[PDB]
């Protein structure tokens, strides 16, 4: 996702964590803000523009290995890589915010890189090999020449909601908190983090992969690429995809609610 849709993560988040663990991360954070959360959720793309940080891009993703649209698959041992994925950076920085011999600024930084790969992970082309990721299908969205991956992270949510501020993603994630607590989602949510263990990151998070994976097979390149690379997107491809995007930005907020209350 782009910025609307990490600070949206974020801010559901924020209204599910316990007082205690909302108190904790405070501190770790350093800020006591009304967005204390959301307003870090994208640090982690700032940093890997740098090259301090260039290492990092990696983390980002899990390029599956499978076969889409007949066989969505994911196989942690298979598709991580020697330089690390998405998979790996959760079972690495769960393990640093709680460890007590590293620094302050230590822990704040595995706190921030776990609010972003655990929203970045719900974007079903975080989890695909196919085209890098999707970037190489070049797609016609609402009349600009766009790459299937953009339209995901970016231009769909912002079509959806119109613009990419905090006061969006907060109103945003207003609507999404309403459907989880008293909607459309409430029977739902228990099933999103069903499982879920800080004490197991890998097998959660291949979990989460998994769950996400299998979108790219169903909604997002149901029948190949070249049947998305001939007409204008919207508002046909737009109205079959919506619906899931809100669903897995959902999924993610409430996923590191649990996740921060479980480390508390
Ligand atoms: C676990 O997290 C640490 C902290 O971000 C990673 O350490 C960085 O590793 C890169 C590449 O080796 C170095 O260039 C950075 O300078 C390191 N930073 C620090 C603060 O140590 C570490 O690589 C991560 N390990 C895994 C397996 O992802
Ligand atoms: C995709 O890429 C090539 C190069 O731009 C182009 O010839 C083809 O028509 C493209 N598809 C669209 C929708 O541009
Ligand atoms: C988490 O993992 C450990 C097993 O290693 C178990 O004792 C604990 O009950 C598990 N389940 C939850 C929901 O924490
Ligand atoms: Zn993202
Ligand atoms: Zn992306
Ligand atoms: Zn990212
Ligand atoms: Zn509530």
């Amino acid at each position: 996702w782009g910025a609307l849709g990490h600070a949206t993560v974020a801010y559901v988040a924020q209204h599910y964590v316990s007082p205690e663990a909302a108190s904790w991360a405070q501190g770790i954070l350093g800020s006591s803000s009304s967005s204390y959360l959301a307003s870090i959720a994208s640090w982690a793309d700032e940093y890997r523009l740098t090259s301090a940080g260039k290492w990092s891009a990696s983390l980002h993703f899990i390029d599956a290995e499978d076969n889409p649209p007949t066989n969505c698959n994911v196989d942690y041992e298979r598709d991580c890589g020697s330089s690390g994925c998405s998979i790996s950076a959760i079972a690495n920085y769960t393990q640093r915010v709680s460890d007590s011999s590293l620094s302050s600024e230590n822990h704040a930084e595995a706190l921030r890189f776990l609010v972003h790969f655990i929203g970045d992970m719900t974007q079903p082309l975080h989890d695909e090999a196919y085209a890098v990721g999707g970037n190489k299908i070049n797609v016609t969205f609402d009349g600009y020449h766009d790459n299937l991956h953009s339209d995901w992270d970016t231009y769909m949510p912002q079509k959806l909601i119109g613009g990419h501020a905090l006061s969006d993603a907060e109103s945003w994630a207003k609507t999404l908190v309403q459907n989880i607590e008293s909607g459309n989602y409430t029977a739902q949510a228990i099933g999103w983090i069903k499982g879920d263990n800080i004490s197991e990151p890998i097998t959660t998070a291949t979990r989460w992969a998994s769950d996400a994976n299998a979108l790219v097979c169903t909604v997002v390149m149901p029948h190949g690429a070249a049947a998305l690379q001939t007409g204008d997107l919207y508002p046909t491809y737009y109205d079959s995809v919506i619906d899931t995007i809100e669903l897995q930005i959902a999924k993610g907020g409430y996923r590191l609610a649990n996740w921060i209350n479980e480390i508390h």
